[PDB]
């Protein structure tokens, strides 16, 4: 599958630029961003089947579920929400202005924790606190399944995804951890974050751990 | 992708409805010969690479991995052996006569345990104490990732992979399971398992948990 390339809006690229190189401290809540992303899209679906039940068909079950993957130093949360589709991957990742980003942006250089991203509707780009490449990874009731790549360059990939297993519904974002960030592998840690960050969540956080049998 | 049929080796079909209507005990030793195959792929591999250690770049761990997907009703098992071509699954899995078939068929019949399969090197075909429906995941450095699959009728299908994970090299065998054979899902019972039948392998026995964050 050929790949496609798309540009960053400006202000996004700043943005990120931003996140990676001027935040020191607070990390820990690109997990809870993350896991508020997951829960708002499961919202969705799950509203949307408010009024329509076969959209539950493709992943009946709806949950939020952390994949640790240290053999390739990736950290996976997946959830079964709604999903986006190819033009949706692009819009909401990218290529479009988000109205927050400048007064967020603004706020950061002004001492905010950034915790606060979220406030602003850009938590998304938390992920780059701890990791250096992202895939996003989306399957909409409405599209086929695709693949949005970011190294935080100026511009992101789109494919076709033939090479990822299938999600019936919803997304995975694969966070490819820089090297002093690999705590967030560990089962310990994650459950901490998980605790202190998102205690109210109206869907199972399941974890993913994987054992050698002795 | 379109698939491609093909008949099963009339004696294979045979020993799959011997295997799935006769034998009433110690089913738990399709694991055993699971695990047995995976060891043998990740010797060949190990051994091949002897004189060509780029075989193993395309995955460096030498592992066996079980998963299990209980909203699937589905057990993984998973190594990174030398996996098979598209001919190989065509010819090891099915078209081919394998030289123990009758005699094991025979020995059965006669009131063997289902423990000596192994010995008649039909052991693969054990998955169907537990399983009604089998699909085999390979990639061989040497050809594409395929899929075999088979519903212990007359014929299976082999096809393209293009909605399955990447695996780097390797073979997954995705058991169906029966509904009065799901205990095979339960961390417990697999270890059960494993300590009994499967004390010495040469490679890391990998068990992946899921558990909800409470
Ligand atoms: O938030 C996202 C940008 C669009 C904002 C509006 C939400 C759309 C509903 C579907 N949202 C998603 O797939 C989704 C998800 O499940 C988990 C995530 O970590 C992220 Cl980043 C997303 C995408
Ligand atoms: O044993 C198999 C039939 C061919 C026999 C000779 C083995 C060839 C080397 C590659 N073997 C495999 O991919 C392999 C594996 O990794 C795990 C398994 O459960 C099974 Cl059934 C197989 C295939």
């Amino acid at each position: 599958m050929a790949s496609e390339t798309f540009e960053f809006q400006a202000e996004i690229t700043q943005l990120m630029s931003l996140i990676i190189n001027t935040v020191y401290s607070n990390k820990e809540i690109f997990l809870r961003e993350l896991i508020s992303n997951a829960s708002d899209a499961l919202d969705k679906i799950r509203y949307k089947s408010l009024s329509d039940p076969k959209q539950l068909e493709t992943e009946p079950d709806l949950f939020i579920r952390i994949t640790p993957k240290p053999e390739q130093k990736v950290l996976e949360i997946r959830d079964s929400g709604i999903g986006m589709t190819k033009a949706e991957l692009i819009n909401n990742l990218g290529t479009i202005a988000k109205s927050g980003t400048k007064a967020f942006m603004e706020a950061l250089s002004a001492g905010a924790d950034v915790s606060m991203i979220g406030q602003f509707g850009v938590g998304f780009y938390s992920l780059f606190l701890v990791a250096d490449r992202v895939q996003v990874i989306s399957k909409s009731n409405d599209d086929e399944q695709y693949i949005w790549e970011s190294n935080a360059g100026g511009s992101f990939t789109v494919t076709l995804d033939e090479v990822n297993e299938r999600i019936g519904r919803g997304t995975i974002l694969r966070l490819f951890l820089k090297d002093d960030q690999l705590e967030y592998l560990e089962e310990k840690r994650i459950k901490e974050v998980i605790k202190r960050h998102s205690e109210f969540v109206a869907y199972p956080i399941q974890l993913v751990v994987t054992k050698e049998v002795e």
